[PDB]
DNA sequence: CATCAAGCCTTCCTTCAGGTGTTGCTCCAGAAAGGGTGT
């Protein structure tokens, strides 16, 4: 269907996950059903849902930027946003003179068509490593390039099976290349770490229309970029 | 090459002419007596 884009300009660029943990400890006093709705917990305890989360961060230049997938998340950004607007206010309002908070808007519909030619997407910062598996598939590039094909191909299907559209199963993708690897910590001053990759490419002969969400750590801000721009770049 | 804009208000009829003159029926609905004249 769609999914929606909202921007908060800040004055001075904050990291997804730090914004992320920002608004985590800052409305946690009060409204637990909102934070229980924007980190996707369960609705009884804390840990987070299995499933696609429908609401993630992304990047921003000027501060942060949330993405919600789909009606539910359409609907939980919209219900959401006044108050994160008002908490952040509020927060820069307490220390120093005083900023203004600038918001944004966008509602990306998302779509799909199957072209019997080869199409180039780079994917910046997408996390692939979580278990000693994957490392051992990581060593060969034989082995890692069936890994990395599939990994791709079951995160286009399983972001279409949650946005809630229909996604043609003939598709053909393949991984050229690789710019950097790097690591990922979830928290700061951790001795774990996942194993990331900056800048790949990838080809797959169908298009894109909106933006989409691939690997791991999706909600934390990572592997998703927009195909709207890639595709006519410039 | 994707959205975001993807109007808003208010006007949203007014007076007046809004008939006049005529026409506004006519006629006949019988049969015999007493003359001709034409076959």
């Amino acid at each position: 269907m769609f999914v929606k884009q909202v921007f908060f300009d800040l004055g001075a660029r904050i990291h997804a996950d730090e914004a992320r943990a920002l608004v985590a400890k800052l409305l946690d006093d009060t409204q637990p059903g909102l934070v229980s709705a924007l980190m996707n917990y369960m609705p009884a305890s804390k840990t987070s849902k299995t499933e696609f989360p429908l609401v993630q961060f992304s990047n921003f230049n000027q501060g942060f930027a949330l993405l919600g997938f789909g009606e539910v998340g359409a609907q939980i950004l919209s219900d959401a946003t006044p108050i994160i607007h008002d908490a952040m206010a509020k927060l820069f309002a307490s220390r120093g003179q005083g900023v203004v908070v600038q918001v944004s808007s966008r509602d990306v519909p998302l779509s799909c068509e199957k072209r019997p030619y080869g199409l180039q997407y780079t994917v910046a910062k997408m996390v692939v490593q979580k278990k000693h598996e994957h490392r051992e598939r990581l060593a060969n590039p034989e082995t890692g390039k069936v890994f990395l094909e599939g990994l791709f191909l079951r995160s286009l299907e399983r972001q279409a099976a949650a946005v809630g559209m229909v996604l043609p199963r003939d598709l053909v993708v393949s991984f050229k290349g690789a710019e950097r690897v790097s690591s990922v910590k979830l928290r700061p001053d951790s001795t774990l770490a996942h194993g990331s990759l900056r800048h790949a490419v990838f080809e797959v002969n169908a298009r894109l229309g909106g933006l989409w969400s691939v690997g791991f750590l999706l909600s934390k801000g990572f592997g998703h970029i927009n195909t709207d721009l890639q595709l006519g770049q410039g």
